[PDB]
């Protein structure tokens, strides 16, 4: 019942991280406080999954969000700058980040800032998404609602997003999937957003794949990310059908 605020994890725009420990038990949790959130307790409620942030409660005085503990950091921080990370750890940390997109979208809820800040490791490595402030629902009653509202960060945004007034979720949160898979095998972003002014992004639309991060890229997980970064989203690969390519489904390591 009685919990000791051990240190701060990280910062947000409206408050901080901070680790707590149970004074009985010892458990660890983080707590997020926010001095006014009431989107992201909702939407906090519906999530149950093992690669989901779970959530232990909220008690209100400035609010305070109970939720799971993350011993392992951040997938950040396993990004070694210009490398990447070994492509084994790579595939099976998008194992991970698919099968927590496909539970979200499965119960109708689209993240929207997918990227490694976001994606924290427990004691195990075991990848979970976090942070469900910019999350909004676009399923409900089993219909679906188109968004309008530009939100996410730049580097990982698709560029319907930035082009068209309405789009699907769905399909964003797959190109920023796609965006964090470059990453952790390049150890670099692509590009400073997916516009037709930005050259990295022009390049890559004209198949440069011989220019980085591209280059650094082997031909398998390449040939995936080619499915994905497509820049209608309606001929943007699905999750259903990344989980029948190739590398996706290549014994590793
Ligand atoms: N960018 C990550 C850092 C450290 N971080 C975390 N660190 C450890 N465990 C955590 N569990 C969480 C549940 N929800 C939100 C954040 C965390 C969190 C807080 C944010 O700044």
């Amino acid at each position: 019942e009685d919990w000791d605020l051990v240190q701060t994890l990280g910062e947000g725009a409206y408050g901080e991280v901070q680790l707590a420990v149970n004074r009985v038990t010892e458990e660890a949790v983080a707590v997020k406080i926010v001095d006014m959130i009431k989107k992201e307790i909702c939407i906090n409620k519906m999530l149950n999954h093992e690669n989901v942030v779970k959530f232990y409660g909220h008690r209100r005085e400035i609010q305070y969000l109970f939720l799971e503990y993350c011993s392992g950091g951040e997938l950040f921080d396993r990004i070694e700058p210009d490398i990447g990370m070994p492509e084994p750890d790579a595939q099976r940390f998008f194992h991970q980040l698919m099968a927590g997109v496909v539970y979200l979208h499965g119960i109708g809820i689209t993240h929207r800032d997918i990227k490694p800040e976001n994606l924290l490791l427990d004691e195990r490595d075991n990848l979970k998404i976090s942070d469900f402030g910019l999350a909004t629902v676009f399923r409900y009653n089993n219909r679906e609602r188109l968004l309008n509202k530009m939100c996410g960060t730049l580097p990982y945004v698709a560029p319907e997003l930035l082009k068209r007034r309405e789009f699907h979720a769905e399909p964003v949160d797959v190109w920023s999937c796609g965006i964090v898979l470059t990453a952790m095998l390049a150890g670099e972003l692509p590009w400073d957003q997916p516009s037709d002014s930005c050259q990295e992004y022009s390049d890559w639309k004209e198949k440069k794949t011989y220019l980085n991060p591209w280059k650094k890229i082997d031909s398998a997980p390449l040939a995936l990310l080619h499915k994905i970064l497509v820049e209608n989203p309606s001929a943007r690969i699905t999750i259903p059908d990344i989980k029948k390519d190739r590398w996706y489904n290549k014994p590793l390591k």
